C-alpha cells in the first residue's frame, strides 16, 4: 500500500494474508471458517495462512495451513482475466472479534464510490519497505470507460479500475490478493496496475467480486 496509513486495530478482521514460511506473498480475505478468497496469480501448492491480527507474526495470531487451491477456471496466465482462486483451510479458522467472514457483495458499487484497500504489502516502490502493520487506503472506483483510456486492451469487464487522480495512492507487491472493500462489501481483489507502484492516474486494478459470486458460492458448495 503506497501512501496510505496504518489500518484502524481490529477493524480488518477478515483480511489475511497467505505466507511462504514466515514471508509474506500475498494477501486474501476470509469467505468462512474453511475458504479464503484471493487472487489467481497467488496460486502456490501449500499454504500458511495468517488471520486475526493487524501485525504479522503477532503471538496472537493464527496460522492455519491450506494445503489444496482452487483458480477460476477462466484464468488467464497471459492476461490475468479471471484473476481470482478460492483457498481450502485445512482446519477451520475460530472465528472471533479479529476473525470475520467478510461480507460479500450483493451488488457492484458505481464509479466515484469511496473505498479502502488494506495489504502488508511495500510502502515503497521500485525499492522495497515491508510494514509489520496492515496499511490501509482510501480510494474511489473509477468507470470502465475513464480507466481503458489509460489501459485499453488490457481491462475486461470483469476488471474494476480503483485510484485517486493525480494520487500515488495505490497497492503494491505484497497486497495481490487483498481486499477492496467500499459501503461494508467485498469490491475487489488486488490484481495489478503499472511499475513501479504509485505512478500518478495509474489506477490499480482489482478482480470484480460482484461478478463472480455465484462461481464463489458453487466452488464452496462443490467442495464441501
Ligand atoms: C506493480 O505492482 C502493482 C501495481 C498495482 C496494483 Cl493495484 C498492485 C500491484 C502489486 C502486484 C500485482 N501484480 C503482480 N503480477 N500481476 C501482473 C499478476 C505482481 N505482484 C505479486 C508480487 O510481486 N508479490 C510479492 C510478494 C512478496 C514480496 C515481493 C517483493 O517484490 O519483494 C513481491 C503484486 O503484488
Ligand atoms: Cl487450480
Amino acid at each position: 500500500i503506497i501512501d496510505g496509513a496504518p489500518c484502524a486495530r481490529g477493524s480488518h478482521p477478515w483480511q489475511v494474508a497467505l505466507l511462504s514460511g514466515n514471508q509474506l506473498h500475498c494477501g486474501g480475505v476470509l469467505v468462512n471458517e474453511r475458504w479464503v478468497l484471493t487472487a489467481a496469480h497467488c496460486k502456490m501448492n501449500e499454504y500458511t495462512v495468517h488471520l486475526g491480527s493487524d501485525t504479522l507474526g503477532d503471538r496472537r495470531a493464527q496460522r492455519i495451513k491450506a494445503s489444496k487451491s482452487f483458480r477460476h477456471p477462466g484464468y488467464s496466465t497471459q492476461t490475468h482475466v479471471n484473476d481470482l482462486m478460492l483457498v481450502k483451510l485445512n482446519s477451520q479458522a475460530r472465528l472471533s472479534s479479529m476473525v470475520k467472514k467478510v461480507r460479500l457483495p450483493s451488488r457492484c458499487e458505481p464509479p466515484g464510490t469511496t473505498c479502502t484497500v488494506s495489504g502488508w504489502g511495500t510502502t515503497t516502490s521500485p525499492d522495497v519497505t515491508f510494514p509489520s502493520d496492515l496499511m490501509c487506503v482510501d480510494v474511489k472506483l473509477i468507470s470502465p470507460q475513464d480507466c481503458t483510456k489509460v489501459y485499453k486492451d488490457l481491462l475486461e469487464n470483469s476488471m474494476l479500475c480503483a485510484g485517486i487522480p493525480d494520487s500515488k495512492k495505490n497497492a503494491c507487491n505484497g497486497d495481490s490478493g487483498g481486499p477492496l472493500v467500499c459501503r461494508g462489501t467485498l469490491q475487489g481483489l488486488v490484481s495489478w496496475g503499472t511499475f513501479p507502484c504509485g505512478q500518478p492516474n495509474d489506477p490499480g486494478v482489482y478482480t470484480q467480486v460482484c461478478k463472480f459470486t455465484k462461481w464463489i458460492n458453487d466452488t464452496m458448495k462443490k467442495h464441501r
